DNA sequence: AAGCTTCCGACCCTTTTTTCGGACGATTTAAAAAACCCTTATAAATCAGCAAGTTACGAGACCTCGAAAAAAGAGGGTTTCTGGCGGGAAAAACTCAAAAAACGCTTCGAAATCAACCGGTTATAGGTTTTCGGAGCTA
């Protein structure tokens, strides 16, 4: 249930959170034996209330006493609906509320306005993304066994070439387009491996074939996971690195990018070819995300870029 | 002392909850009615297989009504495909005009010519092979 070992983030489902006798208690079908009792309550913990759960104001009081962030997310924890805002660590605020302020916003803003540094960040994002493609498509054979048998030499050549291109070109405007070309080739490779036939990527949900729908669902979950990552870091969604400065919710899409083609896309084609239900697809996606430590990776990346930007 | 405003008691009426009583059902117990047993030698039933005559139970059919399901009919709405009409821009006819350019006069003497047949010229109809442009695709 520990959703991110890097963030001390826990997912609670099928239980009520209430305060009896001055201690926050979980009313669950397992009673005393539920693992929720092992939840450490400290300023380092952060909760994610899941499906079928409710919380009492008294609990909110006790958690605030202990300084524990709370957030509501849907099935499996991908769509993050609402959460507590996290503080910002600077010398002029200084409340004693015992809430672990986080300093990453200052680091982010310290460079966000300098375009050259912003570009350097974009490059760093894409380096990470490609290396996660090469990892999941080649190094690990779980997909191979599942049925996603694809050629390697063509994929390796394409990825090598795109990586070679990343280290070049002057502005965001090229990077976006280079990624788009890589995207197209990856789609073609996946369709060939899946024997799905010809594939064309419609957008704004105009597609009707299973592949398109499953891609949309997968991307929706990925966005939710990224939103969780940013919220844990406290960075507002508007300070995008690679998407346009006017794009509402740009940053989450920047962060979501580092898994779409690594983990969502193959599963979308696999499930479409296998003829799965939408529910089966959702469960498979969440299982893949859990297996890959996705949230932890996207946390590590954001921290790495912050430290590297100095 | 008077007027205004606010409680308070008395009451009137209907609805909602509780209590009690009565009735009905069910069960138990006791009393009454039907029944069982014990004495029978003699009269009637038991049964053997088949014939000859009859029918109580089963099957088939149809009707009757009622209800259920399905199909049709109605109405609410949204999306899109087409047609008609209106409006701006370009083309080409229409109107206005000049300046060439041709024609005629008009050429006696200089080419132009056709005819058949050879070799030779070369524009190009037709076919063959190939860059340029665009397909969009993808973030």
């Amino acid at each position: 249930i520990l959703h991110s070992k890097r963030a001390n983030l826990y997912y609670l489902q099928h239980c009520r959170v209430l305060v009896n006798g001055g201690r926050v208690e979980y009313v669950t079908d397992e009673g005393r034996h539920s693992h929720y009792w092992n939840i450490p309550i400290a300023n380092t913990t952060s909760l994610l209330l899941g499906t079928g759960t409710s919380i009492t104001q008294a609990a909110m009081r006790e958690l605030a006493r202990a300084g524990v962030l709370v957030g509501f997310c849907g099935g499996g924890g991908t769509p993050l609906f609402s959460a507590n805002e996290v503080d910002v660590e600077v010398s002029w605020l200084t409340p004693q509320s015992e809430y672990r302020p986080t300093e990453y916003l200052q680091r982010w803003v310290g460079f966000w306005f300098d375009e050259e540094k912003r570009l350097v960040a974009a490059r760093h994002f894409q380096r990470a993304r490609l290396e996660r493609i090469r990892h999941s498509w080649l190094e690990d054979r779980v997909l191979r066994d599942a049925g996603f048998a694809v050629d390697a030499t063509a994929l390796a050549v394409a990825v090598e070439d795109s990586a070679r291109a990343l280290e070049q070109a002057p502005n965001h405007e090229h990077l976006l387009t280079e990624e788009a070309r890589l995207s197209k080739r990856l789609f073609k490779l996946a369709a060939q491996a899946t024997r799905y036939g010809e594939f064309v990527r419609a957008k704004r949900g105009s597609g009707g074939d299973p592949a398109n729908r499953f891609l949309d669902h997968g991307n929706y979950l990925a966005y939710g996971l990224a939103a969780t990552a940013t919220w844990v870091l406290g960075i507002p969604h508007g300070l995008a690195v690679l998407h346009g400065k006017t794009r509402r919710g740009g940053l989450v899409f920047d962060v979501a990018d580092l898994i779409k083609d690594s983990l969502i896309l193959p599963q979308a084609f696999l499930s479409a070819m296998r003829g799965d239900e939408e529910q089966d697809f959702r469960q498979a996606c969440l299982d893949n995300l859990s297996r890959a430590q996705a949230l932890d990776f996207m946390i590590d990346t954001l921290k790495d870029v912050a430290q590297r930007s100095t």
